[PDB]
């Protein structure tokens, strides 16, 4: 047998506690990722229907399309199908690319089939996330080798909210002529006007996910608008709810992401993805990305805030997911990504420090948001870094073709460049964009909250702007934007605010003393191009 997955992190994350053994009676539902075909094949046609100087721009594959191109072999199919059925497999379903099965086993089966499985409870964070994992590694057959990348639901910890402290209520003496950022602010610095909302004569529309466990309230949005929402066209309430089954709290993440978005991209049918509730043995984002694959006519813009560490994941793992990226982008799926909130991040390893990159953020095959701030508290002129922006390099993936111009610059020219221990100059490098990430307000279970913050924040302000250029495409009969970066790095960022000053934390060492990169002119792995001013971005997004 072997190990698919040696080198994913089995460590208990922390403010996890674990509570117990599972009884081997106990059902649980594990996510095998099959053997896809023709991977090669598709990151071709990715590359040709996202690059605007190819002809092939814009024709995007079907799902069906995509599911012809990459579904396993018959004989994985076959091989996998007896193996599972054999061990005892239930209640299984698929995907209509095939390359996903989920099915219902004992810990029992579970543990034969897997051997070194061990599987435990976890319970984890503020609102008490329960998962069932392995501490221990697990075992394939080698004669799954050519047909199984992984199993789901046996390792990896889904996330937990902070419990870092937002500023305290206080007097001032100066309580502002007004306190952070709202939909206004956003709207006036990025220069949509009340007419720059969706009309709902074409069947645009947008969507968010995120993953921790919060539920969505339809309440708060209508308080949200109610409050904030006076002064241009918008939605009251979601299109759809996927994932969402009774009645819980809200939080502040869960908030953020829809209250924003459909300010950003106002009047546009949105989407929820939110799977709080109990399903042990799923690792939310995989289950999100596995069901992309499962719906043919998905929103053309999905902004997700979601990341480990990089270095955390199995290659097994970290591969495929960009795989399922790519088909995404084979589509015409546009998928934005938080570039994360602490910077270039901080690593010890061998004795030392370096930067710490994540994933999804550092995939190849998404749009990745960074973050900014205002210079001055109430006012809303030039935008700088945002400290817990983050950015950085990859260490798995090597720079795309369309960013080697602009990484070369910027590694050529900027002034103050880390110690070169401290970061991997041949990786795949971000952010590509940047939006606000400072001190929002968001309406969570009917309580206004301020000081919020995050590339969160920033992700889904950048993607309804796109959601909005988006309609503008369709309405003129042209297919939606997809994949971006090809196109934005192509045209230099042009249409979006440069940001040149200030630097990302890192490290509070003796080498590089609490900062990693810092902006400068052009694209930079702290902001990329920057940030959205929309009417000069749509004119440069609107023909091919
Ligand atoms: C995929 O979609 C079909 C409904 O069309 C459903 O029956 C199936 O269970 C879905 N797959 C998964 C893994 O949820
Ligand atoms: C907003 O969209 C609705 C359809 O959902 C449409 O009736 C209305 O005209 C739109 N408003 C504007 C200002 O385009
Ligand atoms: C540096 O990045 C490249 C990808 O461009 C990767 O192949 C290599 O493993 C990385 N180095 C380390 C030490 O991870
Ligand atoms: C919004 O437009 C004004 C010009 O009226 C410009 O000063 C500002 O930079 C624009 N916003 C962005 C983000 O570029
Ligand atoms: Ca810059």
């Amino acid at each position: 047998s072997y190990s698919p997955e040696p080198d994913q992190r089995r460590t208990l994350p922390p403010g996890w506690v674990s509570l117990g053994r599972a009884d081997p009676e106990e059902e649980l539902s594990l996510t095998f990722a099959l053997r896809q075909q023709n991977v090669e094949r598709l990151s071709e046609l990715v590359q040709a229907v996202s690059d605007p100087s190819s002809p092939q721009y814009g024709k995007y594959l079907t799902l069906e399309n995509v599911a012809d191109l990459v579904r396993p072999s018959p004989l994985t199919l076959h091989t996998v199908q007896k193996w599972l059925l054999a061990a005892g497999a239930q209640k299984c379903h698929s995907v209509i690319t095939q390359d996903f099965l989920t099915c219902w086993l004992s810990i029992r089966q579970a543990e034969l089939l897997l051997p070194g499985a061990e599987f435990h409870h976890y319970v984890g964070g503020p609102t008490e996330t329960h998962v069932v994992r392995s501490p221990h590694p697990y075992q394939l057959p080698q004669a799954l080798a050519p047909h199984v990348d992984f199993v789901g639901g046996l390792h990896r910890f889904p996330p937990t909210s902070s419990l870092r402290q937002r500023p305290e209520p206080q007097v001032t003496g100066t309580v502002g002529l007004h306190l952070g950022v709202t939909p206004s602010v956003i709207r006036k610095r990025y220069n949509l006007t009340s007419q720059d909302v969706g009309s709902g004569t074409s069947n645009n529309s947008q969507a968010c996910a995120q993953f921790l466990e919060q539920y969505f309230h339809d309440s708060d949005l209508a308080q949200f608008m109610r409050l904030f929402g006076g002064n241009f066209a918008h939605q009251a309430s979601v299109a759809r709810v996927v994932g969402q089954q009774g009645r819980g709290r809200a939080g502040i993440e869960a908030s953020l992401d829809v209250q924003y978005l459909m300010s950003a991209g106002a009047n546009i049918s949105t989407w929820v993805y939110s799977s709080p509730g109990r399903h042990e043995g799923q690792e939310p984002f995989l289950q999100w990305l596995m069901l992309l694959s499962n719906e043919s006519a998905l929103p053309h813009v999905h902004t997700v805030s979601y990341g480990d560490d990089e270095d955390s994941l199995s290659s097994a793992y970290i591969q495929r997911v960009n795989t399922e990226l790519m088909k995404a982008a084979a589509r015409g799926l546009t998928l934005l990504f938080a570039s994360g909130d602490s910077g270039a991040g901080c690593w010890s390893v061998s004795g030392r420090h370096q930067f710490r990159p994540t994933f999804p953020a550092s995939s190849p095959y998404v749009t990745t948001v960074g973050g900014t701030s205002f210079q001055e508290p109430f006012l809303i002129t030039n935008e700088i870094v945002d400290y817990i922006s983050g950015g950085g390099f990859s260490n798995v993936f090597p720079r795309p073709s369309y960013q080697e111009e602009a990484v070369t610059k910027f590694l050529s020219s900027s002034p103050h460049l880390p110690p070169s221990s401290y970061f991997n100059a041949s990786g795949r490098a971000y952010p590509d964009v940047a939006a606000l990430s400072d001190g929002y307000w968001v309406v969570s279970n009917r309580v206004p909250i301020p000081w919020v913050s995050g590339t969160s924040a920033s992700t889904p302000v950048f993607g309804g702007i796109l959601s909005l250029i988006n309609e503008h495409r369709i309405l003129s009969g042209r297919p939606p934007l997809g994949f971006l970066n090809p196109r934005l790095y192509q045209q230099h960022g042009a249409g979006l605010f440069d940001v040149t000053r200030g630097c990302h934390e890192s490290c509070l060492d003796e080498e590089v003393e609490g900062q990693g990169f810092c902006s400068g002119p052009g694209w930079d792995p702290v902001t990329g191009w920057g940030t959205p001013n929309f009417p000069a971005l749509l004119k440069t997004l609107l023909n091919p």
